[PDB]
């Protein structure tokens, strides 16, 4: 896929921090009532966003993040944080500050930031 969820040349593993990213960070956000627009890649056709992929060059979604964790794709929890930040930043870049999707992203980001601040090690 694009972005990729597997790469045979890239070292990957599951540390305590990556276990925390999966079992605490991703799983908590997945249960949130505002998380569903982020489970899958943005569908620019269904949503009538013809310029979406002209503006957003590094797409990211929580389904991709979940698969990366399931595949031991990451070496560092910092990479998982990067993916979340790409997802949030993409939302803030593309959309108007008043769009409901932006408020939904802000709610998830606050939980992401709180859980990351409490990550051990
Ligand atoms: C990840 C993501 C990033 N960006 C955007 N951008 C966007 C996507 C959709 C409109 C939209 O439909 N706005 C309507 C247009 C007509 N008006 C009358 C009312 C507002 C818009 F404004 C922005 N979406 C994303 N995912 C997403 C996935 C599923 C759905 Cl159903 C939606 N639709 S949504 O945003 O409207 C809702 C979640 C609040 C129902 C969005």
């Amino acid at each position: 896929s694009m972005p990729e969820v597997s790469n045979p040349s890239k070292p990957g593993r599951k540390t305590n921090q990556l276990q925390y990213m999966q079992n605490v960070v991703v799983k908590t956000l997945w249960k949130h009532q505002f998380a569903w627009p982020f489970y899958q890649p943005v569908d620019a056709i269904k949503l009538n966003l013809p310029d979406y992929h002209k503006i957003i060059k590094n797409p990211m979604d929580m389904g991709t993040i979940k698969k990366r964790l399931e595949n031991n794709y990451y070496w560092s929890a910092s990479e998982c944080m990067q993916d979340f930040n790409t997802m949030f930043t993409n939302c803030y870049i593309y959309n108007k500050p008043t769009d409901d999707i932006v408020l939904m992203a802000q709610a998830l980001e606050k939980i992401f930031l709180q859980k990351v601040a409490q990550m051990p090690q």
